[PDB]
């Protein structure tokens, strides 16, 4: 009677310094795919986003606008809610580090780290940027101008003023944790993702670590910011409150009035460790080295997968309002599944995709269209099946035995790439099936058949229609509205629709009624490019 741990993934928690854009949408947009993919695979699933709440920039942004920092970040945090629902996606869980129940958690994760003997008092001597909630070398400043036009130091990554700081704060040993790190990363050939990322982190635990700053002055952050427990001059340094939102999560448990409490331990509610943490490459090393060495510290199980990802271009340029990407609005344009497949089709988490109109019109048209809604269309064609029912297939030839074997693999690529994880991959093998299955229809030609031989008719509409239901099935994923419509239209049980049962070909019983696509009604219809 042991239960199969309940898959996790999570996006980062974004700062609410600015309204969500395309960055916050494609980590969010990937984190749904993977946990949409496992619901799919009939597992449970949580999946979690939210909001990175506190800090002196907040501070400043909310009295500038004259509201309380909870009043300011209650109405982004919103935007963000606003924005996850307007994009479809399916999270579990939107965390806010102002919650209490998390405010709690990292004070009493401060208490397990000091109790190892892992925190001390110390001192940081250097420079500091606000708006990076950042510290930084000599090598990353350099000479700029402030808001008065004074010479000052400015940060070389942000370009933002650099407040130089001499200043006592708690510290964490991370020095201490270089060998504990080396054997995570050697026993765990796949906990980073792309492999050459993991390299990269391994020589920079090898090159040694310092011992961070977990601390500023309460003063400093306004007292916007957790208390250090025992010590209320001081404040919990806000990537430490952040990184242990993953972990409250876990915790998390979610009364039906919607009321949260969390549990002493992660063992009832069966989420942790992380199946996937899905970052952005630029907090990728305090989620691959930092992290970790807290958990360590903290004696609990470690993340089985860390994800980084690129960041978007506008027509090869760099995006700027002044081109502008809002995702929200290329939905409307072109249709929200269209946009997810592209975002999750055109590039790969290694590079950094490019969009553009041109490119998004030959995906839709050439694949969304050409591919699978023409697919769609011959399949419900009333000309093509005239009795509205999945039919009664005959004897399969050498050829229909080629085709049924294909669908029959399709499951262990996808499931494999998807597990990887890989999106990219997991649809250029649907979508090669998928042209199969064109091929297929085309090389036996309906049209003829259907006034010829009404027998060899059934056999090719049920290969070709079985074919479609597991494409489709491993495209709920990417575009579940898309993927519905289909899986309405063909009349594909819901019962048949999730679960592993569904991975193979011969489910779906001849005589059942296809619904049809009503008059005016394509899946996918190409466009022109202007
Ligand atoms: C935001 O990262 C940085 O500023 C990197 N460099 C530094 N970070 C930190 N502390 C830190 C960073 C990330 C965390 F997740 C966290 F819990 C703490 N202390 C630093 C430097 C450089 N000297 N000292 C003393
Ligand atoms: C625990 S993830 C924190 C991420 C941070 N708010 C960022 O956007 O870079």
């Amino acid at each position: 009677m042991k239960k199969q741990k309940v898959f996790f993934a999570t996006t980062p928690i974004y700062y609410v310094n600015a309204s969500p854009h395309i960055g916050h949408v494609y980590s969010t947009l990937i984190v749904d795919v993977l946990g949409r993919y496992h619901r799919v695979k009939g597992e449970e699933v949580f999946v979690m986003t939210g909001t990175d709440e506190h800090g002196q920039k907040v501070a400043e942004a909310a009295a500038k606008q004259g509201v309380s920092p909870m009043d300011f970040t209650t109405s982004v945090s919103s935007e963000f809610k606003q924005c996850f629902q307007e994009m479809n996606y399916d999270m579990n869980y939107f965390i806010r580090t102002t919650n209490p129940t998390h405010e709690k958690l990292v004070q009493d994760i401060w208490k397990k780290l000091a109790a190892k003997g892992d925190i001390y008092l110390g001192k940081y001597e250097g420079w500091y940027s606000v708006s990076d909630e950042s510290f930084l070398t000599a090598q990353n400043v350099a000479d700029g101008v402030d808001r008065d036009g004074k010479p000052c130091k400015v940060s070389l990554e942000s370009g933002h003023v650099v407040t130089w700081v001499e200043e006592e704060n708690y510290m964490f040993r991370l020095s201490a944790f270089r060998e504990r790190l080396l054997k995570y990363f050697h026993d765990h050939p796949n906990c980073i993702v792309p492999e050459f990322r993991r390299r990269e982190v391994i020589k920079t635990v090898e090159k040694g670590l310092f011992d961070l700053s977990i601390s500023r002055k309460r003063e400093s952050v306004m007292n916007w910011s957790i208390p250090v427990p025992g010590d209320e001059r001081h404040c919990i340094y806000v990537w430490l409150d952040a990184l242990f939102n993953y972990y409250t999560g876990a915790l998390t448990r979610v009364a039906t009035d919607g009321t949260e409490t969390l549990d002493e331990d992660h063992h009832a509610l069966n989420r942790w460790p992380a199946d996937v943490h899905v970052v952005g490459k630029d907090i990728l090393k305090f989620h691959a080295i930092y992290w970790p060495a807290f958990l360590m510290s903290a004696e609990l199980p470690l993340p089985e997968r860390l994800v980084s990802h690129g960041w978007w271009t506008k027509d090869h340029k760099k995006i700027s309002k002044s081109n502008a990407f809002d995702p929200v609005e290329k939905a409307k344009e072109f249709g929200i599944d269209a946009l997810k497949y592209f975002l999750m089709r055109e590039s790969n988490f290694q590079d950094d995709g490019d969009y553009s109109d041109k490119n998004m019109v030959a995906r839709l048209n050439g694949e969304l269209a050409d591919t699978l809604g023409n697919l769609v269309s011959r399949c419900v064609a009333p000309k093509i099946n005239v009795n509205g029912m999945w039919p009664e297939p005959a004897e399969y030839s050498e050829s229909d035995k080629t085709l049924i074997a294909s669908l029959n693999n399709l499951a262990g690529t996808v499931d494999h790439y998807y597990c990887l994880p890989d999106i990219q991959h997991a649809l250029i093998a649907i979508f090669d099936v998928l042209r199969s299955l064109n091929a297929y229809v085309t090389e036996n030609a309906p049209w003829k058949l259907v006034k010829m031989d009404t027998a060899r008719l059934g056999t090719v509409l049920y290969v070709t229609m079985e074919g479609l239901r597991i494409c489709t099935m491993f495209l709920q994923p990417v575009m579940p509205q898309k993927a519905k419509e289909i899986m309405d239209a063909l009349g594909v049980p819901e019962a048949a629709r999730v679960g592993m049962e569904n991975y193979l070909f011969g489910i779906v019983k001849p005589g059942t009624k296809i619904a049809g696509l009503a008059e005016g009604q394509v899946v996918f219809q190409k466009v022109t490019l202007p």
